[PDB]
Parts: C-alpha cells; structure tokens; sequence
C-alpha cells in the first residue's frame, strides 16, 4: 500500500561540482526506478550551497528517457521567480516527454536571498510572495487549458492566443499529458501550516516534512478539514511524508553507517545547527521528553530517524501509523553517497522491497 | 579548418510526440559528437508545430553527460519571455554542467503568437507598448551583472532583479556563475540583407550566425558586422562566423539529390518552408544569384542551385566556390531535418560532411 519515494535536495557536500551533482542525480533516479521507488522529488534553490539545484527540470529531463516507471516532481518550482507562461509551457512539455510520470510542486520560496535575486525585496517581512503564487497558478491553469485570454496582472502579463486566420499552422500543444493540469503538490512544515490549508482547499497533494507526532496529525487535520469544506474527498494515500531513513542488515550496522557516514556528516556540519537556530527540533524534543539543547546526532538516530533493520524500520513506521494515522508515500531524504553508493543503494532497495509492503493501511 | 555544426529547430513532422522529438534530439547530439561535429544549436519556440522545442535547455541538459566534445547553444533564448535572474542562474549552472561546452544565443522572438503568451501585445508593430529589443537589452544588462556576482538591485522597465550581499563556507551564497566565472560567449542570428542583429553583434563582439539567403546578404552581413566591430575596437574574426545551410551528402550526386527530393528534407520544404519563403520573399537572394524569377523557385531549383547537396567532392566544390565569392566562414551550421524514422542515410551524410568535406575547405 505505502509507496517509497526519494526527495533530492540534494545535500551535496560543499565543493562538489555541478557535473558531479547532476551525475549523482541521474544515477539516483536510475537506481530508484530500478528498485521500484514510486517518485523522485527534486528541490529548487538558487542561493544555497548544500541544496545546489536551481533547475530541477534539467535533472528530470536528463533522467526521463533513462527510467521506466518512476514519477518525477519539482519540489518545488518557486512561482514568484519565473514568468508563468514560460513555466507553464515547460511543465506541459516535460509532462509530455515523461508520458505523465510527472507531478508539480509549487512554492513561494523560503530563502530571502533568492527572493531578492528575482526582484522581491523583504520576502521575510511591496510584493507578497503568496499573492504571486496565486496569480501564477491562475495564469498557468488557463494556459494548460489552451483557452484563449490575455491577463494584465499585478505581477505579470500573460495570455494564450486565438488561432490565426493544414494542421501545421495551428498552435503548438504544450498542455500537460492528457491535456489537463498536472497533479499539484505543496510542502508544509510548521504546526498550523497555511500550505496544508491551501492544499486542502485546492485538492493538492500534501507533502509534510516530519517534525513530530503533533504536527503530522495537525497537518492532516488542517488538510482534510479544508478539503471537506471545499467539497473534496481527503485521501490519505496522497499524503507524502519526508523522513531521514536508512536500512541495513542489523540495527547496529544501520546506526554505525548513519553515525559515521554521509548522513551523520551532513547533520553535524550543516543541518543540526540550522535546526537548532530555527527551533526545528522542538517537536522531536517534546515527543522524546528532552530539552532541544540536548538534541544531538545520536539522539536523532535513536529517536527520530527511521533507522535500523528492515524489521526495526517496519516497526517504527507502523508505530507512527498508529500514532498519527499514517501516509501514502514515505519520502526518503537523499544524502551525498556519490563517493560510495553501495550501502545507500542497498538501504533504498531494502526500504522499497522489504519494509514498505509490510506497512499498515493509513486512516481513512 | 572550417568546423561542422548542427542547428536543430527541429523541423519535426506534425504529429511527432514530445518524447519522440526529445529522443531524436538526444540521438542527434550523441551522433554529432561521435563524428566530430563542433557545435549543436537548438532553437526555442512556444507557438510552432514544426519548431517544437520550447525549452532547448532541457535537451542540452539531457545530452550533456552523454557527449564528450560537442558544444551546445540555445539559438536562441528569447529574453523577453523569462525573468532574467532565473535565466541567468540556469545558464550559469548548465554552463558548469557542460564544463564550458556551451555558448548562448539571445533573441527577441519573431512569432507574435508566442510574444502574446508572454504578455507582449503587438510584437509585429514598431497605454504605452513594450519593445522586444529594449527587453533584450534590459535582460542582458541584468544577466551580466548576476554572472559577476557583485551585489546590486535593479528596478527596470520590464523586471526587478538583483544580487544580494552575503548575510551578516556552507552559509555563503551559491555560485551559479558560468564556467570560469565569466559570461558565456553570446551569439545572435541574422537573416535580412541589412541585419540589425549583425550590427549589434559587431558592436558587442558577439558571435554572428547568418542564415544563408544568398551571396549578397552573406557578404553584407560580414561587412556590417566587421565595420561595427572595428568601430567598437574589436578585431573581427571570420572563424567565429557561423552560416546556416541545408546540406546533404551521399556517395553520388544522383543519390544525394534523390534522397533530398524524395525524403524528409524535400517533404519539409514542399509542405512547409517553400510557401513561407515565397510569402515573405525569402527566395529573392537565391533568385537573383541564379537569374530566375522568385515565382519559379521550387524544390528542385533549391536542390540544384542553393542547397549544399551532392557527393563529398561536389559539396566540397560548392562550399569552396562560396568561400571565393563571399570570403567564407568558420562553421557550416547544418540544418537538421526529421530523419527519426530513417536515421542511417542522414547520419551517413553528417559523417561525410564532418569527416570528408569540412577538412578540405580553404581558409576564410
Ligand atoms: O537562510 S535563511 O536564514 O535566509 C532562511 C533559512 N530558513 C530556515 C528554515 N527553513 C525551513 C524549511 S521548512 O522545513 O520549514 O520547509 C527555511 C529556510
Ligand atoms: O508566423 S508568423 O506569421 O506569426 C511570423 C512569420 N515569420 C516569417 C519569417 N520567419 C523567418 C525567420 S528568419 O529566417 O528570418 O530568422 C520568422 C517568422
Ligand atoms: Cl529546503
Ligand atoms: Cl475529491
Ligand atoms: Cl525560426
Ligand atoms: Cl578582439
């Protein structure tokens, strides 16, 4: 029932080249596809070192004809940063190339440095990024329908022309596969996530970043309530939840490999300090009954990360399902194993083939 | 030596899918690279049937790690259609992925239907309206500054954009400057006799790409270009000049001609290109050169008098003759046609052009 997914930020070690990063992305897509992973989400960042993909569509396109079954999604295209017509056209064309193995993450962008680059001062505090998202979506949906219009917006002018006065002289068809909008997704983190409400209101796919039991429950509560009120039927099998996940033959090996390898390195060098600064471990702290100040690597490995043998990880997931109601896709956060992929590819294969099929049905 | 290049519009037969088009592009890039073709230019169109690539960068990215030596160029990114920061970031990143096997065509866009989609009414005409050429100049201004990674903010007529100061190695800004930290080489195409693009190109030391329309225009392009270059203080270099031609080589003149007349090339010309060329007076240069009335310029006339078609010796002679008449050029940019269903004769032609013809061409 539960699918396995990859989310590729990618947390490349500072100093990796663009070609190395791109090669690791393609290799990751091909391997994930080969072990039955259902989706690969690729994030977008123009200002960050570790999250060093500014154009997830380039990777998706390079992996498209090298894979069979896996579905790709930008997670997310930052709508305030591009002309909606240009973006809508690219999405539809890529969706066509993939024969529908595609869905669309949309976002405002959480990094003011990148907002600034794209002409939006004071994104942290004028232009409103959320209004820009709404206007872009309004324009893109119309372009995908291939119904003519011209729109003079607050943020952009855009349109879709009427045919001029042989099939070869009609307008190109860059509508997404099947001629309909792709499925749209949005991520959420905070406890009362406005993204989850938007998602529910518009029947988008919710993607939650695991921050603790209370938030995971609250996300679904907010989502479904918004869905119901908007007249949609909430479907928990749509819900994707992003986790650190690592599987090996034993609990001991699993833990050692995380502690001493790429995952532990990224967390100690980069993620733990950010998470500390921004209070992103308060949910985990609450769940385990500790002070956030004492949330270190080994705490996360023992209490938060889905780490261990296939049986252990299966248990941990099933325990979360009983506590929170569950989810449709386990979205595994990718790490920089480009130097020595074997233990990481073995983990993914275990998660996908041995863990995921044994998970309980999610709460309706 | 004169180099061989490919220019991929493409001219896909109406009815080809996006996946087929994309597959043909990758196959074409791989094959061109394998036979020593120096560059592959890929054009950008959102409204056209035959020219059905709206995002050349997706193709370039998919071919990047599958090729060794060939250089790629969008020909051209239509600068009025996207946010210059987003575009500048993607160009730098792709340039990095390609390790500098990349140059940048820029353009305004010659299809009003597509201009309309991107919020530009009355692109065909010379509140107040939008000027595509001014939009090109503002985009380039912004992109060059972003590539330099020096902070600024610009509130333009068409866009707001900037480059931020560092916040008060992993926490510094990402570096998506192009390969070597400098702007890519910039190219523009020209067609008309007194091409304003050729003047711009000369003024700014861009690479000129001429679309072959006759002896007089080819000479006039270089005259305009070099005069502008010299006045701007640049040294005009003919080896930079790319000239776009229909080119087809086979073992004999008879085979070459039959394959063009009866195959994909002839089909595209009779069904699509000849009527357009007739309507817009694009055969007047060829007519003048051969001493005929444009009304009588049909397929076989183009094959016998204009297209570089024949045996390797014959095509070598035709090129050498053009070199004596006009002064020559640095790259023979072969216009690609839809041989996706029959690649053998077309790949054979490109191999002949690249290995047997081009090395025998006299100095420009
Ligand atoms: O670097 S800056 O200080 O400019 C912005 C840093 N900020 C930290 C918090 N994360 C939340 C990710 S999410 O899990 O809430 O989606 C967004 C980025
Ligand atoms: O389709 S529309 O009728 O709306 C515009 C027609 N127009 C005809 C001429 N071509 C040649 C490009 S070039 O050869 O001059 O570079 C550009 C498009
Ligand atoms: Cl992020
Ligand atoms: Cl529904
Ligand atoms: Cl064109
Ligand atoms: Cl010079």
């Amino acid at each position: 029932a539960m699918e396995t997914g990859l989310i590729f930020h990618p947390y490349m070690r500072p100093g990796r080249s663009a070609r190395q990063t791109f090669d690791w992305g393609i290799k990751s897509a091909v391997q994930a596809d080969s072990v039955g992973i259902d989706s690969m989400m690729i994030s977008e960042h123009a200002s960050q070192i570790w999250e060093n993909i500014p154009n997830p569509e380039l990777l998706i396109a390079a992996a498209a004809l090298q894979t069979k079954n896996i579905k790709f999604a930008p997670m997310a295209h930052l709508l305030p940063h591009q002309h909606p017509a240009k973006l809508a056209t690219m999405i539809g064309w890529l969706s066509q190339i993939l024969e529908g193995r595609y869905f669309l993450g949309i976002g405002a962008g959480a990094y003011p440095q990148a907002s600034y680059m794209h002409g939006i001062r004071n994104a942290g505090q004028t232009k409103n990024l959320n209004d820009m998202v709404r206007e872009s979506l309004f324009i893109m949906e119309k372009i995908w329908k291939r119904e003519p219009f011209f729109h003079e917006g607050k943020y952009w002018d855009a349109g879709y022309p009427e045919e001029l006065e042989d099939e070869q002289h009609k307008l190109a068809d860059f509508s997404p596969w099947g001629g309909k909008a792709p499925e749209i997704a949005v991520t959420g983190f905070s406890y009362n996530s406005p993204s989850m409400r938007l998602a529910g209101e518009r029947n988008f796919k919710p993607v939650s970043i695991f921050s603790g039991l209370d938030a995971l429950k609250r996300h679904w509560e907010v989502y479904s309530e918004a869905a119901i009120e908007a007249g949609h039927t909430p479907d928990r099998s749509r819900h994707a939840v992003s986790h650190t996940v690592f599987c090996a033959d034993t609990d001991k090996e699993a833990k050692r490999l995380v502690m001493e390898g790429p995952i532990g390195y990224c967390f100690e060098r980069y993620l733990i300090p950010i998470w500390r600064r921004f209070g992103m471990m308060d949910g985990y702290a609450k769940d385990a009954g500790i002070d956030p100040v004492d949330a270190d690597l080994e705490f996360l490995v023992d209490n938060v990360f889905l780490v261990g043998s296939p049986d252990t990880v299966t248990e941990k997931i099933n325990a979360l399902f009983e506590a929170t109601g569950g989810w449709g896709t386990l979205q595994v956060e990718a790490h920089d194993y480009y130097d020595d992929p074997a233990p990481w590819f073995q983990s993914l294969e275990l998660i996908s083939k041995e863990v995921a099929p044994k998970i309980l049905l999610p709460k309706r």
